[PDB]
């Protein structure tokens, strides 16, 4: 009975915008996966952050489904993402699916990318989005955080603890996120 | 003419107050070193990231001095360098050289333990305060950033930000601090 989220965690991501919603998300209860693009070994954050990932992309695949695929920003880390064939699986699974995708900051243009959810409503960071609208394939927005049918997306480092609340309202409802939210010390 | 941060990094610490900080003194051009208590080997913090230290804290210990030496919380985290008498060596050192101290939410309590800023003013997480407060030897603030002298404190992970741009203005000055922030998109 318990949900399970995706964090896949390329070189070069934003390391705030990984750490901060698989802490939140394991706080609710949910069984996070952080799961390395490129194999188990050490991956290098743009600032040089280095996070162990719990699994290969390649064994966390086979591990599926989850409830919600998360792909962090970070500029090198989006380019990777954008590029990753298995990434373009995992993601067109999953909106067959109709699971949750999650993605913040320069992590939405990997949908881009992947011709994933073309039509929906997304924001970006402010400096990412002539790259997601090229083509006018969405509709862009300025929220904090976005959520249009089952693509979530929200803006930048600041705002990861809006974006990983939002997750977690969506997997396990408004009083839990309420719950894990308390002992934070938000200020709104 | 670079400053220079050390980030003391122990078991149970928690991985959102750890990453924030260090990101961000990054962008602001600080050279800042990750140090593990135990060693070099990666470290398990509350929520089960892991996270490799640039250094054992053995080793960054020799290429002192720092401008700042940072705290992170997490229980198990503050317990371990509240114990630890390689923290209280070096904390006692900063506190003659007078040099910065910054500490976050259960990870003020190391400074109780070490007999460290005696007298100041200080915040803690809520779930902290008796233990900060054991003999009323400093007085307690509520405040989400304290800074008395030497000694600058905060509450806990939603505070993360605003602890860490305080440490950037402290160390560079109110204009880079406001540049790095820009684009982070925070919402005050």
């Amino acid at each position: 009975a318990s949900k399970r989220a995706l964090v896949i965690l390329a070189k070069g991501a934003e390391e705030m915008e990984t750490v901060i919603p698989v802490d939140v998300m394991r706080r609710a209860g949910i069984k996070v996966t952080v799961a390395g693009l490129a194999g188990k070994d050490p991956v290098q954050c743009s600032r040089d952050v280095v996070i162990c990932p719990d699994a290969s992309l390649e064994d966390a695949k086979k591990e599926g489904p989850y409830d919600v695929v998360v792909l962090p920003g970070g500029n090198l880390g989006a380019q990777n993402l954008s590029e990753s064939a298995a990434v373009k699986e995992i993601l067109k699974e999953q909106e067959n699916r109709k699971g949750l995708i999650a993605a913040i900051c320069a992590g939405p243009t990997a949908l881009l990318a992947h011709e994933i959810g073309f039509g929906s409503k997304v924001t970006t960071h402010p400096l990412a989005k002539d790259k997601m609208m090229n083509g006018g394939h969405y509709t862009y927005s300025e929220n904090r955080v976005e959520k249009d049918g089952l693509i979530l997306t929200s803006r930048g480092p600041g705002t990861s603890f809006e974006f990983a609340l939002a997750i977690v309202e969506a997997l396990n409802g408004k009083e839990v996120a309420a719950q894990v939210k308390a002992p934070l010390v938000l200020k709104d």
